[PDB]
């Protein structure tokens, strides 16, 4: 297909799941039996730009739906947000730079690197139900890395 894609989920490195906070917002916390089926199921496109055998450039969208994880300037300071796209343009093989995530392979976890604000990742905190975010720090308190399940689409 032009643009590839395969659906999916994350996890944190503490098991933590992702779910809609609002309608722009994403908020991890520890999910378990029932409730799991809550956690937000991202399609996750393959899009054109600088790849490597271990970064692979990606764009996450919700599945189904036409909202996309972007990362902008707010203030003076790079942010995670989530954007809506016009439903019919959408996706395509060359997004636009703030769409764009640098998929990265580490130990066997996984780690999002804006392509827009170099070493600024996707991050989450240690602490329970509180929103996904920009972080500009590695190896810290907040959490960085991430595993991933496919799931039938």
């Amino acid at each position: 297909a032009p643009v590839r894609s395969l659906n999916c989920t994350l996890r944190d490195s503490q098991q933590k799941s992702l779910v809609m906070s609002g309608p722009y917002e994403l908020k991890a916390l520890h999910l378990q039996g029932q409730d799991m089926e809550q956690q937000v199921v991202f399609s996750m496109s393959f899009v054109q730009g600088e790849e490597s055998n271990d970064k692979i450039p990606v764009a996450l969208g919700l599945k189904e739906k036409n909202l996309y994880l972007s990362c902008v300037l707010k203030d003076d300071k790079p942010t995670l947000q989530l954007e809506s796209v016009d439903p019919k343009n959408y996706p395509k093989k060359k997004m636009e730079k703030r769409f764009v995530y640098n998929k990265i392979e580490i130990n066997n976890k996984l780690e999002f690197e804006s392509a827009q604000f170099p070493n600024w990742y996707i991050s989450t905190s240690q602490a329970e139900n509180m929103p996904v975010f920009l972080g500009g720090t590695k190896g810290g308190q907040d959490i960085t890395d991430f595993t991933m399940q496919f799931v039938s689409s």
